[PDB]
């Protein structure tokens, strides 16, 4: 799986420790080994949520399965958890987008995972 | 919805008002309550488009539904000519992905839109 | 089409020469004049992949049409071997999602490819 979360929140204010502790909390919620689990954190960015500029974060989550309507509403109370109490962003200023890939349009070690 | 826009355009060349004026064309274009619309500019990429560096832009648009063939060509129209008013990039330099949503896959606020 | 790699790989590691060697591999692979390859690379990112910092890379593929198994496999040999011998990127480091879009579905120009 991999997370991606673009934010207006500063570098200095991303914690030492963070990177990791995203793919421990995304390896545990989608069961899946942590070696196949991807984090980017993407700061200082310019964005707006609903016409304001205070923080917010713009996210994505694939994953080839484990996607679905009650898991994904799991994985959204964690890791708006997580970006509120790490990098104080208002749940409410949190967008996630998942995706539910398909095997054999995901590239890995010269490949695919079909 | 969600509308991001990656260019090689200089940030100094992104004027004032921009995110704002993004953020209230896509209200008026898509229908949606610009409360929900969230947008976000990253400027000064490294990018090529058919091979040539010259002003040039790669966009995603997400949204819950407003997504089909009449609405998008009205949103390229929208978007290419905002990004030729303001940051001087020629439509046919411009890609923008449209994405239709599932509500259950996307979270706000702790949960999804489900 | 268009490609993005973001990568933790700092900026002065990226060879010169770079995107346009996307562009123009890019184009034989997917039997596309090079003036419709867009490429774009994110170099400097904070970025983790199985939890480890060595160099790794998020990828992306979009193209209307010519996107499935066998093609997918081959775009992968393709684009992790660009990425291990320009940026000494592991190939076992890299995720690439593969999109196929509908034409309606891709802005370009004031309008759509549909
Ligand atoms: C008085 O208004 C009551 C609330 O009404 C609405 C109507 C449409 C809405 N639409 C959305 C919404 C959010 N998205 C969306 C946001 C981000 C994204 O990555 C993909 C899709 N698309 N639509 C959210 C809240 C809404 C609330």
């Amino acid at each position: 799986p991999m997370f991606i979360v673009n934010t207006n929140v500063p570098r200095a204010s991303v914690p030492d420790g963070f990177l990791s502790e995203l793919t421990q909390q995304l390896a545990q919620a989608t069961g899946k080994p942590p070696q196949y689990i991807a984090v980017h954190v993407v700061p200082d960015q310019l964005m707006a949520f609903g016409g304001s500029s205070e923080p917010c974060a713009l996210c994505s989550l694939h994953s080839i399965g484990k996607i679905g309507g009650a898991q994904n509403r799991s994985y959204s109370k964690l890791l708006c958890g997580l970006l509120a109490e790490r990098l104080r962003i208002s749940p409410d200023r949190v967008y996630i987008n998942y995706y539910d890939m398909n095997a054999a349009n995901v590239g890995w070690n010269n490949s695919t995972f079909a």
